[PDB]
Order: C-alpha cells, then structure tokens, then sequence
C-alpha cells in the first residue's frame, strides 16, 4: 500500500520542461536535429552536464563548457552555428518561461492532505546567473508544499544512478512498494521500477494524474476548487515591537516587497488572514499580519481609553517608526477596517493605499451623539450590549469553544441575530451549548482562537466599542477632509450588520474610490470567500499600491 | 538654567526652506515680487493656508485653493501667470529639494546626549500627494532623534497662536526659562520670547549654533566627528523563526528594501551591528541582524555537530524560506564571514550578494588535515585552545564583564596575544581582573553582552570552532567551484589574526571580487571603525546589490 509520492521538477511540477527548449532552438534556428541535445549530454557520466548536476561546478562555469560541446558537435555534423548563438540567452529564456504545473502541484497537495509523505527529487544545478532569483522564487513556492526536496547538486548524486534512489528511500523512511514515483524521463524512472516502486511516465499531465489516481485510490482529477494555502502558526516568522512602556504589538511576517499591514476585526487574530498571507506574499508583497491591541500576543491593558481610535492609530504609526517603514498599505476588516480609514484621514503620508473589507467609511455626524446614531439602526444593538463593562466579557469568556463556533459561521449557518441582543440578555441566549462546526472552519482552527483568547480574554477587544464619544470628537476634526490616497472598499453581499448599502455615499468623501463586491459572503469575509478576497486584493495592490 | 531645546523644521532642521521657493519661483518666472508669498498667506488666520496648517484640510485639497489665491493676487497686481503655471509642480520640487540640515541635527543630538529634552515644533500639513513618501521618509529619519514631534496639523493649533506654546511647555514638562527655541520666522519666535523662553532667529546655521552654544554652555560647533546612530535594544522590532523542532533564530529588523542579512562572529551578538543597522536601513535596505545559532535569543543546543557549517547554512536557508525571502544579501564578520562565503558556494540562488569583514575566503586544502593547517599558523593557537570541550567555557564564563572588556579592545589597547594560548593555559592568564573600558565601548554596551551571554554561555559559540574535520569534508565538495555572484572582501589593517595578506589569493576563486580596506582597524571592525564600515558597505550595496 502506497504512502509516499515523489515528483520530478522539470516536465512534471514545472512546465514547459527546460529540456525540449534545446529541441525548440534547433527547429527555430534550422540546426541539425538533436545537435544541442547531443552537446548537452556529451561525455555522459564524465561529461560537463553530470559535473554540473552533481554540484561539482556552477551553472555559470558550465555555460562555456556547453558552448565548447556545441562547437565540437556542429564541427562533426559539418554545420555552422549562427552569428549571435548564445547558450546563456537560450537557458535564461527557458528557465524564465518554466512555470509551476498547477494541476500537478494540486495533486501533490491532495495526496499530502490524505496523509502521504511527498517529495521533489530533481537533477538540478547551483544557479549563480545574474537572473537566478526567478528560479529561486519558483523553488521557494514549490518546496513549502512538500515534506522533502532532494536536489542532485546538493547530494552529489544524480538520477539514474542507483544511489540517489536508496538515498530517496532512506529520507522517506519507506519501503519501495510504498512509493509512487513520477518522472518525464523514462531512463530516470527505470531504477525506481527495478527497486519495486510504482512509476508513472509523465508526458501530458491529465494522463499522468489518471494513472496517479488509479494507483492511489484518491480522487485527484476533476476535484472541487481547492482553498488557498493557509498558515501553520509554528512555521511563521513572529515579530514583536514595543510601541510604548506597557504596550507591545505582535505580528506575523511573510514575503518581500511593499509592506502590507493587515488589521483584523472583532473578536479575531492575525490568523483570520491565514488564507491571505501566503497569497499576498507570493504576489510580491511583504505582509505584516497584526494581532491588534488587546489580542493574542499583543498587549491588552484594561483601561477603556487605551482603545480609542486616536491612541490605536498613534500606536500603529509608532509601529511603522520602530520597524523603519515610511509607509505601509493598510488593509482592515470590521474594527480593523474602521482603523484603516482613520489612518488614511489622519496619517496619509504613512499610508501607501487603504482597503477595507465590509466596514464602510461613514463620516461622524456632528449634530447627533454617537449613542443616538447606534440606537437609530436595529442591527447595531449588539454594540449597545457591548457597552457595560463585564457583561459581554462574562458571556464571551464562559466557554471559548462555544463563543468561536457560534460566531464564525457562513451566512446560511448563523444562529446569532445581532438585533434585540440587549432584550434577549445576550449574544448566545438562543444559540446551542455545543454548536456544530461551520464549513468555514476546522476544529483545529477553532482551538487556535480558543488558545489565543485564554491569555487576555475579551476586555481589550470589547474596549474597541467603548470609545464612541472619544472617537466621535476626534473624527469631527476630520470633517473638512477627503480621502485622496488610493482606496478600495470591499462589500460582502450577506453581511447583515455591515450591509453593502451602508457604503453607498463613500464616493462623496473618497472620489477616486475603487470597489470590490463578494456575493454569497457573510461577515467573516477572509475565511468565507478566501479565493475571491485574494483575487480582489491582489488585482487592486498590483494596479494601485505598486 | 536650560534643559530643553526646541527646533522648527522648515529653514531650521531642513533646508532649503519650502518658504523662499515661492520667492525663487517669482524671480525665475519674472512675476511681481511677493505675489506667490501673498497668495500663500491670503486671508491670514481665516485663510486656506491656516486651515491646511491646522489639519482642517489636506495638502491636495489646499492646492486648488492656493491656485485661486494666485489668480486673485495676479488680477489685483494687473499681471498674467504663465501658460504652464502649476502650484503642485512648484511644491513637489520644493519638498523633494528640502533635505535634513545635518549640522543642526548634530547640534540637537549633542544637546540630547547631554541630558536635554529635545523637540521639533512645526507648522506642517497632512500630505496626501502621490509623492508624499519623500517627506514621510525625511520626517521618519528626523523624529527618531527627538523626544517629541509636535505638528500643527495634528494638534489643530498653529504658530504664532499663543496656545501652541503653552501646549509645547506642557509636553516638555518645563518652565519657559528652561527652554531654547530655534525658529527661522521672527513672528513665530515672538510668543516664545513673550513667555520667557530663550529664542534664536535662525538665518544661517553657523551663527544660530554659535548663539546656541553660548546660551547652553555646550560645545556644538567644531566638534569631533560623531559616531553613526546606534540601536536601543528595547526600541527594535524583534523577530523569531523556528527553523527545526529544537531551533529558533532571533533577529532584529529595520528598514524597507532589499533584504540584508547581517551575520556576527565570535563571541558576539546582533548588537555588534548596532552602528550599521540604522545606517543601512536609512540607505534603503531591509536589515535582518541575526543572533547566530548558539547566541542571545537564538537556540543554543549543546551538541557539537549542531554547529557545523553544513547545518548552520541549511538553517539559514530555512530561515529565508520561513520569512518568504527568495534571497538576501549576506554580510558576515569573523565566523559569520566564513558562513557567508559558504552560503555563496552552496546556495548562490539564495544569495543576492556576499560581503565579508576580515574573514578571507581560503579554499579547503584536500591534501592536509584542517588540524595540521591550524597548527601551521601561530596566530591560530587560540582555535586549538577552543577544541577541548569545557576548558574555554570555564575561563570565558567565569566573569562575563572581564571576558567582554578583555576581548572588545582597539588595536592600541589589547592585552590578548592569540599565539601561545594553550602554553599560557588560557586567553586571559596575563589579562587584568578588572580591565579598563576600551574607547570603542560603554559600560552599558558591555553589560548588554554580559546579559545576553547569561542565557546560554559559551558552549554553542565555542562549538562553531569544533567542526574542523566535518567542515573540511563539506568544503572539499566545493573545490571545483568559483564564487561568481557579486562579492566584497573588507580587510582591517590591524586585525593580527585575520590579517589582510591572508586574503591575497581570493581573486583566483572570486574573479569579480570587489574590495574595501580599513586602516588603523582591529578585529572588532563594526565598532572600531563604524563610519568607515558604513561608507564601504553602502557604496557596495548601491552599486552591486540594488
Ligand atoms: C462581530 C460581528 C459583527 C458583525 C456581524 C457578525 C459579527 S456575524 C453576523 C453578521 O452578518 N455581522
Ligand atoms: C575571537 C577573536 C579572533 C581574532 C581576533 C580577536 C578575537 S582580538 C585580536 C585580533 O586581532 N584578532
């Protein structure tokens, strides 16, 4: 019975194969068929290419050796190589054109999700070319999805030498009959078969995956669309910045490029952005996913006034100062979305661009008390229930697992009616003791939130709602301003509190506002519709924040 | 007696003043004298500029109001504004041309170093222009050097209104006679004087500083060249990455731009790069200053083999993987310098560029044992003393303050002769019990190293020297390679162990090697000659790593 799957890189996990560009070049330049492929393999196990593949020499040292082999091959074939013939140019173009074979990667992801140990076994080189970063990026993206990456140039062994196969088996800690081995080179497949491994000769991906699903008994072809890559908290880089004597802010950091600061809502975590963090980093951004003040590993002082927007915004500016960032793009959801609009209004020089999920920008009404304003909308009743210190803390902290399971539900699963909460005497008074698990979350993800909230509970988080008057007075100072930096508003069709229509007048304050809209999406945008959030945010970042 | 100094931004800490470009524009366009300056101040306290300076409106909203004022002023003066007249272009150019007034900043730094509370008090605006990042960067650099930054647009008060002066005094927690106030606008200086503050009208910097040093009694002009900005550990962003189950790596992070990974030597810390971190970040780089394995907040497993180059390099690759970085420029010193050459040889695709301070690249000799090789050079005797587990730990851990004070000394201060250490029976056997403090370090900096080493001591650090055979076998695999990625070798004239001549054959292995050389510099390069290290590294990064 199979428990391990091994994939080659060239022509398997990455296409078009770098091999076959030698063939493609021969055709375009009308060179004798196989001339370049022959110069490539010249000298066989003692040749320059084997030395390269074993890590004896680097790719830049190999280039002139390949050029000498091409000359010797053309001389024997009694032909001439063109005037501007360059091995470097040919290989630069082939490497740059080779991209991840997405359905092969998805199949490897599914097998690993089912308990398989997965590995990449590849004949590759030490890349010291000026354009090596492209291949470094491809390898980084691919490797994270596998248990092991075995590279010929690092192990000093090459396929089809029998030793690399014994080395593979030793690293997998598996007997050969327990292994599926996928390769596009028949000669490299032979020693694995000889050892008793299941082998698949990959020509076209679909046929290879049909063979792969038949032998494993796992559906790999025609599957439902997978969710984006999530985060394993223990595999993240965790950052900590003291913004003032008693306040430290924690964040998770991934990627390179323009800084993108993600600001969660209530009662959430940096982890609410788990589906966005890998996607935004892969899109070419340096992601900083915060634990907002009062949450997770960030400090949670008890005083109400520590959570007014003016103080929270000043602390986020200090956070940027201490990290040495002149700007960040700020993306927020729920309370985080309110904070990001205030960052845009009060600190535009520090905000590269601003985006909000669900939370609209509604200017303060200077002729009405914020308390009156909340009372005017029945769906805001939960905010009145949150006012009295201790009442909501008691209900939310009583049973953490029940709190998160009752809250984190898709539009067609909810049991919480945020209107008439005060009258009912609680958020969960008509909710079960043991809620069913929403299709949006796993038991493990719920337990992560439970563990995070065991540190500080709900006082700090609820305090975000307890500064209405203070926030109103501060917001009134901005009533003559417009938001003129790049801005995105993302509405969720089925958020029954932060309804899309509440955003209808935003263009009066943000004339250049761009929009996104997610159908069949509830309040928990990031986890409800992660694929669609990622598509909207990446498209907007690439056009407006780059 | 004075205890606080307050500086204006425009025309004081930053030059040329944005004011006076209105005058400069009038002259270049042959407009009536003062036309632009009049449109700028139109309506006085009720005018558009005061509204801008109080934060009522943003700079982008103010631009067309200034354009309307210019039209009204030209109409009254019976003149016409040119065809391509643009307030936006004029202000973009003026803001971009304004740079920090370095001697004014140095004077503020010296006063603060002497116990003064320093502040910037400025009439400024909320900048939402597409090019706002330039001013955001300038403000970030300046603000870090002061106790307070008071901006008119954030406080809703403007100079010369008497309220902003009372607000200044309240924030300084000082009586007016205790305050020096420097401004380039005489009208803005008047309320401070009226309150009893010492005031200086800044026209040219030299005269202003003569006035400033006369009134404070502190030398500010003609001073010795200051050291670069250092790091306060508690003000840094601290990052933590688990690279394998029992190993976490700690780093300090500052700046945006290409990742630059700094790798310290023995027995050091991320803090040994304290003078480089702010300078490299200000130069446009994202600095990652490591605590190498075995040090500070990084894990220190006891096993010797956890510290061989192959494992240390694999862990640094995993560190990059977990942070989502396809590459970093690697800069190392002493053992860190040896590691960075090995990163360049084994993982060129992950190394953007490589630089070493003091440590030369010497290929492994496959015909001589590494033990024999160390024995051949008398200055390497300390490495033999470090071999026996427990001997050097006992001597180095006996008195931490004595260890760091004996080690960290300039070339003209040393008491340690690294030849005949085994014979003498120790590194400090002819060193005092209470060494004098080197001119390179403060007591506080020594105590930081003492506190860091209290966690794990010297086992992990000494283990870096205990893998000679393992490192030799691994290095022999790279004997057919050349380092062909961008590389810099920095020699220190007076390092008597890592002598400059030991680097003489490096071009045979690194043909495109660039060099730097520091005269009158001992082993502790970064702290011995920080200004010169910063100049060499920034020049090289900007030409070879950008
Ligand atoms: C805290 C919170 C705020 C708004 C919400 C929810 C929860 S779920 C129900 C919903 O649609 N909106
Ligand atoms: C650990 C260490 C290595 C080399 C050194 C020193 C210290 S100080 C004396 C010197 O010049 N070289």
């Amino acid at each position: 019975t199979l428990r391990a799957a091994v994939f080659d890189l060239d022509g398997v996990l990455a296409l078009p194969a770098v091999f076959g560009v030698l063939g493609r070049t021969e055709e375009a330049l009308a060179l004798p068929r196989g001339l370049l492929n022959d110069a490539f393999q010249k000298g066989g196990p003692e040749g320059a290419t084997t030395r390269l593949m074993k890590g004896e020499i680097t790719l830049s040292q190999w280039i002139p050796l390949m050029e000498e082999n091409c000359r010797k091959c053309s001389e024997t074939a009694k032909v001439c190589l063109p005037k501007n013939f360059s091995i470097k140019e040919i290989f630069d173009k082939a490497i740059s054109a080779r991209k991840i074979n997405r359905p092969m990667l998805q199949a490897a992801l599914m097998l690993r999700k089912k308990g398989f140990t997965t590995a990449i076994l590849t004949n590759t080189w030490l890349d010291d070319r000026a354009e090596r970063d492209g291949l470094a990026q491809l390898m980084c993206e691919l490797k994270m999805h596998f248990d092991f990456l075995i590279e010929s140039c690092q192990v000093g062994m090459v396929k089809p030498e029998p030793q690399i196969y014994k080395f593979l088996l030793d690293t997998l800690k598996a007997s050969p009959s327990e292994v599926v081995f996928l390769d596009d080179i028949g000669a490299n497949l032979k020693p694995a078969r000889d050892l008793g491994m299941v082998t698949i000769l990959v020509q076209d991906t679909d046929t290879a995956l049909k063979e792969l699903e038949k032998v494993t008994g796992i559906q790999l072809l025609n599957t439902p669309a997978p969710l984006p890559t999530s985060c394993n908290p223990s595999d993240m880089s965790h950052g900590y910045v003291t913004v003032k004597p008693r306040v430290r802010l924690h964040f998770v950091e991934l990627g390179s490029g323009p800084a993108v600061c993600l600001c969660h809502g209530f009662p959430e975590s940096w982890y609410s952005w788990r589906y966005q963090i890998p996607a935004l980093a892969q899109a070419g951004y340096r992601v900083l996913a915060m634990d907002m003040k009062g949450y997770g590993e960030s400090s949670a002082p008890p005083e109400i006034e520590e959570y007014c927007m003016e103080v929270l915004c000043k602390e986020m500016v200090t956070f940027l100062d201490k990290l040495g960032l002149s700007q960040a793009v700020f993306i927020g959801h729920d309370w985080g979305g309110m904070l990001v609009w205030y960052m845009a209004l009060f600190y535009p020089e520090r905000v590269r661009a601003v985006a909000s999920l669900n939370t609209p920008f509604i200017p303060a009404n200077p002729n009405m008390s914020p308390l009156e304003s909340i009372k005017a909308n029945p769906v805001f009743d939960y905010q009145l229930y949150f006012q009295e210190p201790g009442v909501a803390e008691a209900e939310l902290e009583q049973n953490l697992s029940r709190t998160f399971k009752s809250l984190f539900r898709a539009s067609d699963e909810s049991v919480l009616s945020m209107h008439k909460v005060c009258e009912a005497g609680g958020l969960f008074v008509n909710s079960p003791e043991e809620p069913s698990l929403s299709r949006m979350v796993t038991e493990e993800e719920i337990q992560f939130y439970v563990q995070q909230f065991k540190k500080s509970g709900f006082r700090g988080p609820l305090n975000w709602y307890r500064n209405m008057e203070r926030n109103w007075k501060w917001a009134c100072k901005s009533l003559g301003r417009k938001i003129l930096i790049p801005a995105l508003m993302v509405t969720a069709e089925k958020d029954f509190v932060l309804v899309p229509q509440m955003s209808q007048h935003m263009e009066d304050w943000i004339p250049h506002l761009k929009r996104g809209h997610i159908e069949d999406c509830g309040h928990w945008t990031q986890m409800d519709k992660p694929t669609e959030v990622n598509q909207i945010l990446i498209k907007w970042l690439d056009s407006d924040a780059r």
